């Protein structure tokens, strides 16, 4: 297998406006296929990526910067990815999704809001070319993908990912580290072949003589892990404080993080922004599209070799020589300047300081079925994309969620536009309630960990619990989407849409 940590953390470049003013702010992103090399020992791998990169330019913005992101495709008329026909026109569509956006609704990105090339064709609820996002919302680590229906797997697996972070200038006094001690980690597994070209699976190993080829398959591990497009890297760091901005960038891998020689990491800010207050943690789990916004304090490590390390198995145990590791850090980088940066104990206000009524108690149950050729197909409350609407919240309102679990596995589930507060978690008698419908409680209810204190927008519902959470719905209305956030179950067909209402 590759040899780790032989090459180079990359930063991505942060992208420059094409047009600025105190109004507005205007940039072009162009999908483009283009060939990266993501290993030393690699030949060049050709990738779909964002400005023809990968990871796409990391974008910064402040908020209520008024912005506006031309996102076009550019990418060949035909996929390198095996695309299954019979899970759902252009072969190539493609639109771009800005998650955890609190965006106007034709500009959120909406799986049938697709385009192809040039925007030759477009889908039925597609609106605009330039899409809109007055960032009018907390600081936080933000992401951009793409979402287009029955093929987001796909082009995220191709590279369409990168990070977007809005800075709000009045958390600018808490002095946390900043530009380069500040640095996006997009982690994102990958299997490569031997010529540098990337594997996705076109079926489940030992098909079933029943199932089409290309098959969709219900979950994907990658026998590699990249951070920010390269192979297991190392980042030279100063031995002081850095930020980090961890983004889930993969499509079904979860990973449950530490460092090696044992230090901590200060967790800050979860999806939606700042905690309110720093939490000490030795380790965490990240599954698809949450975000870790911690310090690691690396000024009593000068010298050392740091693997961020990971024990979460992906479909098996971890391999120590594989997907045990993510990265590297070396503390050997001279200091550029005095560490002038804090960790804080006090950040920002808890959720908690709002009394808003509850308006409605919304149950849903995470269910599945069979499709004609044996597969498992993952259903929100036993609906399809494509049946009419269910979830329709009224605007300015909260509701709790509560989401009921009854599969074998966690599912990281994800509401747009909105980031909501976690209420609790508890178990229930799993077979009795498959049997008859009815909920039975094997437990108390459990609260959230204090890194589940702040706001999130995709959160971890684990099997045999109902978890609830508390969402307010705004500040627009228009319809929008929420589904798990693994990928291969949210094209077949893990997703719903929401309709926020007037
Ligand atoms: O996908 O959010
Ligand atoms: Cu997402
Ligand atoms: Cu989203
Ligand atoms: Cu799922
Ligand atoms: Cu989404
Ligand atoms: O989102």
């Amino acid at each position: 297998t590759l040899e780790k940590f032989v090459d180079a953390l990359p930063i991505p470049d942060t992208l420059k406006p094409v047009q600025q003013s105190k109004e507005k702010t205007y940039y072009e992103v162009t999908m483009e296929e283009c060939t990266h090399q993501l290993h030393r020992d690699l030949p060049p791998t050709r990738l779909w990526g964002y400005n023809g990169l990968f990871p796409g330019p990391t974008i910064e913005v402040k908020r209520n910067e008024n912005v506006y992101v031309k996102w076009m495709n550019n990418l060949p008329s035909t996929h390198f990815l095996p695309i299954d026909h019979t899970i759902h026109e252009p072969e190539v569509k493609t639109v771009v999704h800005l998650h955890g956006g609190v965006t106007p609704d034709d500009s959120n990105g909406y799986p049938e809001a697709w385009f192809s090339k040039d925007f030759e064709q477009t889908g039925p609820y597609f609106k605009r070319e330039v899409y809109h996002y007055p960032n009018q919302q907390r600081g936080a680590i933000l992401w951009y993908h793409d979402h287009a229906m029955a093929l987001t797997r796909l082009n995220v697996y191709a590279g369409l990912v990168g990070a977007y972070i809005i800075h709000d200038p009045k958390e600018k006094r808490l002095k946390l580290p900043s530009d380069e001690y500040d640095v996006p980690l997009l982690i994102t597994d990958r299997t490569i072949n031997e010529d540098g070209s990337l594997f996705y699976p076109s079926a489940p190993e030992n098909p079933s003589p029943s199932l089409p080829n290309p098959s969709i398959v219900p979950a994907f591990c990658g026998e590699t892990i990249l951070v920010n497009g390269k192979v297991w890297p190392y980042l030279e760091v100063e031995p002081r404080k850095y930020r980090f901005r961890v983004i889930n960038a993969s499509n079904t891998r979860t990973y449950n993080l530490s460092l090696d020689n044992g230090g901590d990491f200060i967790q800050i800010g979860s999806d939606g922004g700042l905690l309110p207050r720093s939490v000490k943690l030795n380790s965490f789990s990240l599954a698809p599209a949450e975000r870790y916004d911690i310090i690691i304090d690396f000024t009593a490590y000068e010298g050392e070799s740091i693997i961020l390390a990971n024990s979460a198995g992906c479909g098996g145990d971890v391999n120590p020589e594989t997907d045990a590791n993510i990265m590297q850090f070396r503390v050997t980088k001279p200091l550029a300047q005095k560490d002038e940066s804090r960790k804080p104990k006090y950040l920002a206000s808890y959720p908690s300081v709002q009394h808003e009524r509850i308006q409605n108690i919304r149950t849903l149950k995470l269910a599945g079925t069979q499709d004609e050729y044996g597969r498992p197909v993952l259903l929100l409350n036993n609906k399809r994309w494509h049946d009419p609407v269910t979830e329709t919240p009224k605007v300015g309102t909260t509701e709790i969620w509560s989401i009921i679990n009854p599969t074998r596995g966690t599912h990281p589930i994800h509401l747009h536009l909105v980031s909501f507060r976690v209420l609790d978690r508890r178990p229930f008698d799993i077979a009795r309630y498959q049997e008859s419908g009815e909920l039975s409680y094997t437990g108390p209810a459990v609260p959230p960990p204090p890194s589940e204190k702040g706001w999130k927008d995709t959160i971890q519902a684990h099997a045999g619990e109902v978890l609830r959470i508390a969402a307010t719905f705004g500040p627009y209305s228009g319809r929008y989407v929420w589904h798990c956030h693994i990928l291969e179950h949210e094209d077949y067909d893990m997703m719903r849409p929401m309709d926020i209402t007037d």
